RNA sequence: GCUCGCUGGGGAUACUGCGGGCCUUGGGACCGGGAGAGGCCGGGGGUACCCCCGGGGUAGGGGUGAAAUCCUAUAAUCCCGGG
């Protein structure tokens, strides 16, 4: 019939990282990173090495049978940022782009009711 | 005039003091329907986070103005089921 499965994309300000599973998320088809696809660690978060990665996870799991993907995006949350990083949308953008088919769109960052304490002291980072 | 201080008598009763009597405006007591993260004790939860075990997957993850120490083939980062 229809070999529907799931995208997770992950998005910081260092990195970016897409991972495609089955419908169940128990079973990986594949798994790109921006540290993949790039020589310079200043590159790795950047929107074009989100588009490199996301064509070459996207080739691997339609040579396996996967038609189409729902998405989930997420921020590094907790008591980190709840900001997605740069790569998010143009990681988005490229999987349609290479032929599969989007289901929903939902963003999973993980929020605290008052959580842990974040690092840096009471006066943060001072630059 | 000064030593502004003392002492014997007589008079007055507004104010202050002392004795009695009568009040309710200040203050307190009590009754009514409501408001509030006021305090203490007992019970039940919420996400997040860290560690441990099992399944998948395979070479990087993290971090900076730029890097390196550090983590990772004893299988990490990422995803799933439990404690
Ligand atoms: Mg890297
Ligand atoms: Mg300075
Ligand atoms: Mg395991």
């Amino acid at each position: 019939k229809e070999k529907w499965g799931i995208a997770h994309i992950y998005s910081s300000y260092n990195n970016t990282i897409i991972h495609i599973t089955d419908i169940t998320g128990a079973e990986t088809i594949s798994r790109w990173s921006g540290g993949m696809v790039v020589k310079a660690d200043r590159d790795e978060p950047s929107p074009y090495a989100a588009m490199l990665a996301a064509r070459r996870a996207a080739e691997e799991a339609l040579e396996k049978g996967i038609v189409g993907v729902h998405i989930r995006v997420r921020a590094p949350g907790g008591s980190k940022s709840k900001t997605p990083g740069p790569g998010a949308q143009a990681a988005i953008r490229a999987l349609a782009r290479a032929g599969l088919k989007i289901g929903r769109v939902e963003d999973v960052t993980p929020i605290p009711h008052d959580g842990t304490r974040p690092k840096g002291g009471r006066r943060g980072r001072r630059v």
